[PDB]
């Protein structure tokens, strides 16, 4: 059913969302939520955007989801002001998903993954 490497990417999807428990980063951000975000934000993320990516087989590296997470993270601090508690929560997660997403994890799963074929 699923690649090895489609199941790493949903076990490094789950770490990741373990640290949003506020949720705001589930689903995308409307602009009834968020005044205008379609204007500001060119190019919108969120978990499940990044869920459905990994079910279709969108991903060929950890590297492009990891890219993905960072531009869900900075979204947020573009739209938001430094002060807001989205911003601040959207810093905290960059933060943690980086050693989440760590090149050390990365580079272990690629030969678990390269082993696997
Ligand atoms: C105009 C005031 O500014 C905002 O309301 N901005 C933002 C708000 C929220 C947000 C709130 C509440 C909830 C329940 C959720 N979760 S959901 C339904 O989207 O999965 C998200 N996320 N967010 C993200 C990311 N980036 N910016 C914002």
């Amino acid at each position: 059913e699923q690649t090895p490497l489609q199941e790493a990417l949903n076990q490094l999807m789950r770490q990741l969302q373990r640290k949003d428990p506020s949720a705001f980063f589930s689903f995308p951000v409307t602009d009834f939520i968020a005044p205008g975000y379609s204007m500001i934000i060119k190019h919108p993320m969120d978990f499940s955007t990044m869920k459905e990516k990994i079910k279709n087989n969108d991903y060929q590296s950890i590297e492009e989801l990891k890219d993905n997470f960072k531009l869900m993270c900075t979204n947020a601090m573009i739209y938001n002001k430094p002060e807001t508690i989205y911003y601040k929560a959207a810093k905290k997660l960059l933060h943690s998903g980086m050693k989440i997403l760590s090149q050390e994890r990365i580079q272990s799963l690629k030969q678990s993954i390269d082993f696997m074929a």
